[PDB]
């Protein structure tokens, strides 16, 4: 499955995950895709806390979706 990122800039990465994945997976795809720890960024969804809990399926993320990235860690 496709989805999209977006960030403090604004802007869509086309990525290749699964709706039975677990963000972690996806949270992991990205970090690799770009080569960035996760342990700086996170993905957002619903304005909720993407977490490797569930997967997309279980968070709803379903194809062509649309994550929201944070200011990074705590200082913003």
């Amino acid at each position: 499955m496709q989805i999209f990122v977006k960030t403090l800039t604004g802007k869509t990465i086309t990525l290749e995950v699964e709706p039975s994945d677990t963000i972690e997976n996806v949270k992991a795809k990205i970090q690799d895709k770009e080569g960035i720890p996760p342990d700086q960024q996170r993905l957002i969804f619903a304005g909720k806390q993407l977490e490797d809990g569930r997967t997309l399926s279980d968070y709803n993320i379903q194809k062509e979706s649309t994550l929201h990235l944070v200011l990074r860690l705590r200082g913003g």
